[PDB]
């Protein structure tokens, strides 16, 4: 099989996805770049995590044609694409559905700098505006909410998160998915301190 | 035995929503129908789901009677018959004791389209005044309040979804109360974005 | 082995509420009461409940005697032995540290009919006064505030509940967090809807 | 190998940590301290609790320097020592990303009394001024923020707990997040009573 590391791992991490509670049903997916191939291996949709296997793993161009693979890929398969096209530092990204991150997305607000640990991101994480599901229009407003930073958030839908590696693009997700639980909770008794721009930059 | 499949996936479904957070005790209680053979195999009533075999399912006819099994089947089979009596889309059922749409309902309000995954349900979940528990009223109270739904809160109680299956059934149920959860935390901070109606048709 | 049945009983469900999220580390006690005998088995004092096994569980007399076993009887046994001494339809008790019943008793607050499973309890779950820890003043605030009830929110501490078996007294316990929960959330962004007292007494 | 006792404690705590919702990833550290040597054994910095064995704990004096082990130390080390050479009541750290405490801690907020539980750490808990992650400065405000306390809240971090031995110390950790819980859900609907401090005294 094509991208054989690629796939278990997309495998693995789905698993840690819906085991941390990071998504519901099988909802949310996964992609890896293998960058010297220019191929993407990503989720296939609407698979129990647990009972994925790296052959149900999808092979994907970076045009979105399947190179290897039976399953459907992923229905969100264009918001992965265009960071594979358009940037060249992101080789993973981890797309949630996560209760914290949605709530801050679904109030269409960004997300400040409530802790250290929103350096994972960026100096703050942006809030792109609603598009629908599985389209190209959410693909552009995921990419352009994005912009020199690791997540973005998508009002009324989720998170997503990418980095150099899938290990990084998980933590930039499950930490900001934190991030954005903080948040919340302080802006529901009071009105958090936040991190100044140059300790952000400084982290 | 009568409905295996259905027995089967009673006991299996019924683990889910233990384990999901769905309901708590032996509280809560699916249904599925076979429309072949004019069946309702049932959930019996305070059996652990974990602890419940397909044996212990109970099968019902649409008057109510029990055509096989030993055990009481669930206190709240009226609100389940329903379904299968005056509507022809749904063949399963997910009544949970959940706690983000018990929260909603228990204030009297319908649940907003503050999420896409509103859609699995229909343009909004309104909420069915309540009447007692275990009662024909509140059947009625439910199946008016689904009217062209998949889904409906019942207040002061919980919620019930409906599907053409029950892995439908159940992702309605999950998702509905993920749903509201949104709605909730969202509220407590701020007013949420919603969306449009005919984005929901769209949906 | 004295109540050895009962010994195995606190065992089990020490472990259920542990599982269940109603206590944190080693806090929390169960107690059972041989009515025949006149014996209460009460959880050890700091014991892990997943290492408690049925010879680590004490056996006293209403005098708070031990009559049996090598481990020091929970510091709370004070607050067990009323009930057995002062009532005759409780024959178990479980208290519990479980946040969102504690919550409510922070506040110093009734958790009135948010839900028909407030019935489990009565028409409502008065809150009794703070009293110190491990102490007979407080065994006295928990069984005054508990009259005519199987519940009591106990200020700035937790719950306690009792029935006339284990399994009962358990099942109050849950079902009460569980309506704590619901008031602390719908409070949180409204005014819930209450029961009448009329139904309450259907229920 | 040194201090064989303490690694094997530090990997076992490590993996409550992060089962017991106390942090996320691989963040948090925990430190026990072998006085009869003046030596620290340190959790390594960026392992996954449950792949840590006890050979990757980092052995440590006074100083900082490693004495023994091949991996990195937390790099947190600094506000670990601090409390090894400036008290000699303390004899090991649990230090906690954990979401309560960190909501507490991100408005810049003591947690008074709301709970006896409180008096695991004092008092009450002080929150210490935010500093840069990993540098000797949040040492210092750790340690001066936690003074005559068991426990100190880090503004926009963290939370760390300290005792005269590691089950100590991880108890004051879980019990002093769970009256954050309190303190944040009571603060959330209303005004929790709090306990006198000469209550506090008594406990
Ligand atoms: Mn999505
Ligand atoms: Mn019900
Ligand atoms: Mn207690
Ligand atoms: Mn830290």
């Amino acid at each position: 099989m094509l991208l054989q590391k690629e796939r278990e791992e997309i495998v693995a991490y789905g698993k840690k996805m819906i085991s941390s509670g990071l998504t519901k049903g099988t909802g949310g997916n996964i992609s890896i770049f293998n960058r010297e191939q220019g191929l993407v291996a990503i989720s296939p949709s609407g698979l129990e995590y647990y009972e994925t296997k790296p052959e149900d793993v999808v092979i994907l161009n970076l045009d979105g044609e399947v190179i290897e693979g039976e399953r459907k890929p992923s229905s969100e398969l264009d918001m992965h694409l265009i960071y594979y096209r358009k940037r060249e530092d992101i080789n993973a990204l981890v797309h949630t559905h996560s209760p914290y991150a949605k709530t801050i997305a679904s109030l269409g607000w960004e997300l400040p700098a409530v802790s250290y640990l929103i350096a994972f991101a960026g100096p703050n994480v942006r809030c792109a505006p609603y598009e629908t599901f599985g389209t190209k229009q959410l693909a552009d407003a995921a990419f352009e909410g994005m912009i020199d930073r690791r997540a973005v958030l998508l009002a009324n839908h989720g998170l997503i998160a990418g980095a150099n590696n899938i290990k990084m693009a998980f933590t930039v997700a499950e930490e900001i998915e934190f991030c954005a639980q903080i948040y919340y909770q302080t802006k529901s008794i009071g009105e958090p301190k936040l991190l100044p721009e140059d300790e952000m930059e400084n982290l």
